[PDB]
């Protein structure tokens, strides 16, 4: 179902500021090349990593921008202290405030709201899946871990996890913990997920879960690096199935 912003004159793309409980915070809004204000769009949050900023995720959005056509609106929010510590839920509240604002300004399909990010931004995507499973259709942490909290975390939500076997910063076992939570929440049948050897190609494992709540795990043989050529393709294909 489409939001109240449908049919309204659109704002401009660029850096926006927003008051969150007295705290001034900032995000980048990127409209598609051809924005039809009468068509419901996907909404994709891309979340930066530690010591990064919103300006590192924009303009490429982990490879999604080049694949998305006119179907998606992109948002790159800025973390406090170049991170997503999410103290007391303040970063979940930030996302709540962005959503309230953009849904009233833009034509968004409420069943196509997504979040993805790398490392600390993958932790933050996980926190949104824990606390806002009613809002987000799917999350895709890249080298994620439980480092931004997880309040709630019992509801199902479609999940794609990507992680490198030789990641020395957030070891892959931390990403498997995130995955295993949604294998339980989504009612997935137990299944072995093989992971590649050194110098071997990525291995994607698709689980059998409740119909609306798929779980996919992709392990690649590299390290702490989101710039693999399959990343944008796999995330887009996962998001566009809904
Ligand atoms: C908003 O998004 C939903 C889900 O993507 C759309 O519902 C889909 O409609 C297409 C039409 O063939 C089919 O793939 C399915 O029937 C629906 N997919 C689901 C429910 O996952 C919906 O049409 C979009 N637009 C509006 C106005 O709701
Ligand atoms: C190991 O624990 C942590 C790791 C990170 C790394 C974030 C990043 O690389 O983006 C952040 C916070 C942590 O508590
Ligand atoms: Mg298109």
């Amino acid at each position: 179902q489409n939001t109240a912003g449908c049919g309204q004159n659109p704002p401009s793309s660029g850096v926006k500021s927003i008051n969150v409980g007295g705290m001034n915070r900032e995000y980048i809004l990127q409209l598609p090349n051809n924005y039809d204000p009468n068509k419901g769009h996907m909404l994709i949050f891309g979340l930066h990593w530690l010591s990064g900023s919103m300006h590192d995720v924009h303009p490429n959005y982990y490879g999604l921008r080049q694949l998305a056509g006119n179907n998606a609106i992109f948002i790159s929010p800025n973390g406090i202290n170049n991170g997503w510590a999410n103290d007391g839920g303040r970063d979940v509240n930030f996302i709540d405030a962005i959503l309230q604002q953009v849904r009233s300004q833009l034509c968004i399909n409420d069943s196509q709201i997504f979040a993805t990010g790398f490392s600390f931004g993958g932790g933050m995507s996980y926190a949104l899946g824990c606390a806002r499973a009613n809002v987000f259709r799917a999350i895709a942490p890249i080298a994620g871990a439980q480092i931004s909290g997880c309040s709630g975390g019992t509801s199902p939500i479609a999940f794609l996890g990507i992680h490198g076997t030789n990641d020395d910063v957030l070891p892959i076992a931390m990403g498997r913990q995130v995955r295993d939570r949604f294998l339980q929440n989504n009612g997935c049948q137990p299944k072995n997920a093989p992971e590649p050897g050194w110098g071997q190609g990525p291995i994607k494992t698709e689980y059998s879960c409740q119909p609306n709540y798929p779980v996919t795990w992709i392990a690649f043989s590299g390290g702490h690096d989101p710039n693999q050529s399959f990343v944008g393709r796999e995330i887009w294909d996962f998001f566009s199935q809904f």
